[PDB]
């Protein structure tokens, strides 16, 4: 259908900016409905890659107007230094990228905090992304944080600014006892580039209703995953936000009912970065060569991944939360070479139950060990394979299964981080 | 449809708690997606007053399963309190009432929290209702808040309450110089009610993907409105979640796609209670007789709430944020009387531009004044009427241009307080 919504059903690096930059061929707009800079999408087109991290995936494609919608956090000085490193390579950030003055703004104390209460949090940190992100989720929501339309009148906004920093400067100097941020610094660099960015607000709420009313293909493209959802995630290992098919609507403006088709991005095995419940984790020479094979570090922050097996118990929960509609099944390249594969397909409580639902609420996991299925693999080549038939038959097979296991067809999957190392079964567009 | 969703399309008060009661008579379940107890719905059955605050107002049914959903701010205290006023008056409450262990826990310090911002903004104060609403909206997103799941292993939740009671006690101190709170006190009252609360508690999230595999009628219930919106509303004059369409999905865990049909509730005309931008607010005495005549006070903190005319600028905004279906009309009685009508159809900028738009955020409304549009009212009583046929002609006329100016037909038209003083155009569960 017109709505199209893309997002990690696991914890993140499934492969959402690949497959967001391969289907807006044929899209007008790309939102990213929420996040900020944590987020590191990663396209490649014929072998040139670009990661992203705040600015929309659809950004290389001329015939697509980008938009970074109000739920997003946005970060002036990220935002400036990414656009600065596309322009430089020819692509015209500035035409074609929209924002919303609701988008609140993350400035240096924002990662100051985000700094501080992590370190408060000694042993049993988070291990968050270093950007400022949830301190700002908070202001946003404690109604003292500041957004782009701010910007506009700048006079009341040095007031605005000079007043929430005196607030954070008090407990990060009282409290965590940590060097304060200069309000003069922060006040600077941020005018310094007001201009470039409230040049490129428009009222995106709006703009979707036009756009959804005429019948644009439209594309939400989503940071993170599910399991890191801020409400249904394993709290409080979470991001401050929701990763899950609701933050479309809230992040958007665009009227839920008008999302047509969801698309979850799942990656054939699993791999986490941060902290937090992994059932399926491996720790073992598989775990490796799941993290080497699949060059699994993150696009943000440098951070080895946590690998492990497909998590069924997990990303059904996924299925019902985001009201999927297919699967894009990605890199199943990296399985290649492995003699069987296993896919978690019931949970073992702590007390002796064997249960086929998710705990929620990290706690809540803290003895459940995962009930396998083993496949056979297949010692085939499957890397950039663009039909099912160059798949071997083991591949063919374990993909039914996820299919069996979660009764959501797998209308996409992915062999390789090119652009085209991909088949595409079901065009999520034209349905 | 199936899952039928009722809001505020303004800013709250607008009518909810009577119309999900009176369609609720059809549904098994009835979800409470956002908020806390700031809100105050009002039900009137055969002349029997129960003001709701953070139950769902489908308890006073003994076939429909109330929940309180993740999205929603849960305080022990207050639940308590109202669970045993309504099991005084034969109302069974923890016989129908579920609950999410997602749910945030609202405590003293997040109302001692409250009270401080507030004094702290002096002279240019939200005007929130004074429950916590706000720090423990904070608090989730900051994820050092602590939720009902919490409240299962009882000594670690001690460990993490000292934790955070300790850190906002520092502040309240040595910051605003307020008094601290009791960490003891606050651990044995909410200790004293933990086994009711876990009573309570079942997995929302996947209770309703089974109610919908079924068919099983359920209804969202909203609290607050469309411009109260945390991202979408007249920041900072809002309150902490999200009001519009979206929080159902992210506030109780069934998939976006899974909402059927929205029903919005508009008033008639506007209040607001609360500080912030009110384009067409009476200040006069049509703007003391819509107070006067329609009982316009606080379901919550007793305040008198500003009176207005209907705004279809701001409404229209609201069509397009929550994807309407529909309207119900409620209030109409309160206009009876008047010699004539007026509704806000478009907006007059400080620069002399003619809009029919609504800006977004208090400071971007700083000095738009309203382009009404007069219509003659009736001087005939429309009083508990139960049929078009008894509305005089005005009214129907009042009516039918409200569905011009906004494109969405008025389902549902309410003539009283009472359940019953209500008129059913069209059902939201038979379409
Ligand atoms: N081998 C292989 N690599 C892929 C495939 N899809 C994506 N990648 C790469 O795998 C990584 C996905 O990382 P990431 O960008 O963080 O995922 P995202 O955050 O969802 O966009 C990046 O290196 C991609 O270029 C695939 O199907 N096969
Ligand atoms: N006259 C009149 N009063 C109504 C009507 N509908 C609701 N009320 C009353 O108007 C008020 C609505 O207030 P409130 O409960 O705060 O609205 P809510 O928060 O949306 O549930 C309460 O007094 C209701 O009993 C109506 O159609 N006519
Ligand atoms: O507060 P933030 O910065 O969001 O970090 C909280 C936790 O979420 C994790 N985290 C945040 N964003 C991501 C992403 S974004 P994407 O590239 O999949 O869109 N991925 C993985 N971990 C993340 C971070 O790794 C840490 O475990
Ligand atoms: O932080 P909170 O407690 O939500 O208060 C913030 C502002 O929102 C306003 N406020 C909060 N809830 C409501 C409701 S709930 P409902 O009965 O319509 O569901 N209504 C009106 N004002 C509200 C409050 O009046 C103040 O203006
Ligand atoms: O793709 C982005 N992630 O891996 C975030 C991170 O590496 O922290
Ligand atoms: O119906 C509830 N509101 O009026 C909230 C309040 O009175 O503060
Ligand atoms: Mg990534
Ligand atoms: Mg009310």
């Amino acid at each position: 259908g017109n709505n199209v919504v893309v997002l990690g059903t696991q914890w993140g690096d499934e492969g959402k900016g690949k497959i967001v930059d391969l289907l807006t061929e044929r899209a007008k707009y790309v939102v990213r409905y929420q996040g900020g800079h944590n987020a590191g999408h990663t396209l490649v087109i014929n072998g040139e890659k670009t990661v992203l991290h705040l600015i929309p995936s659809g950004i290389l494609r001329e015939n697509v107007t980008s938009i970074i919608g109000n739920g997003v956090v946005l970060s002036p000085a990220a935002l400036m230094k990414e656009m600065k490193e596309l322009e430089d390579r020819g692509i015209p950030v500035r035409e074609r990228l929209l924002l919303s003055e609701a988008c609140p703004l993350i400035l240096d104390y924002h990662v100051a905090l985000d700094n501080a209460r992590e370190k408060a949090r000694g042993a049993k940190a988070i291990g968050t992304t270093g950007r400022g992100i949830g301190p700002a989720y908070e202001d946003k929501v404690a109604r003292r944080g500041l957004r782009v339309g701010d910007l506009f009148d700048k006079e009341t906004f040095a007031e605005k600014l000079k007043e929430v920093m005196e607030y954070h400067n008090f407990q990060l100097v009282n409290y965590y006892k940590a060097e304060a941020v200069d309000y003069q610094k922060v006040l600077d660099d941020t005018m310094a580039v007001a201009d470039i960015l409230t040049s490129m607000v428009v009222d995106v709420s709006d703009l979707l209703d036009q756009a959804r009313q005429r019948g644009d293909f439209v594309m939400f493209e989503g940071a993170q995953g599910t399991l890191l959802d801020i409400d249904h995630g394993t709290y409080p290992y979470v991001t401050s936000s929701n990763t899950t098919a609701g933050g479309v609507a809230t992040g958007s403006g665009l009227g839920p009912r008008y999302v047509d088709y969801v698309l979850g991005i799942l990656k054939a095995y699993s791999t986490r970065v941060g902290a937090g419940p992994f059932p399926t984790e491996l720790f073992d020479e598989t775990g490796e060569f799941l993290c080497k094979q699949g060059n699994e570090f993150g696009a943000t922050t440098g951070r080895r991944r946590r690998t492990g097996w497909l998590d069924t118990v997990a990303v059904r929960r996924a299925v019902q939360l985001n009201s999927l509609s297919g699967f894009c099944l990605t890199k199943l390249d990296v399985l290649d070479g492995l003699k069987e594969v296993k896919l978690c397909v019931a949970y073992r409580m702590p007390d002796g139950r064997e249960v086929t639902t998710t705990p929620l609420a990290a706690d809540d996991w803290k003895g459940v060990e995962p009930i396998y299925e083993t496949m056979p693999g297949w010692s085939e080549s499957t890397f950039g394979v663009k039909d099912r038939s160059g798949l071997p038959q083991a591949a063919l097979n374990y993909i039914k299964r996820i299919e069996e296991l979660t009764g959501v067809p797998i209308d996409i999957i992915s062999t390789g981080p090119d652009r085209t190392e991909t088949m595409i079964l079901r065009d999520p567009f034209d349905a």
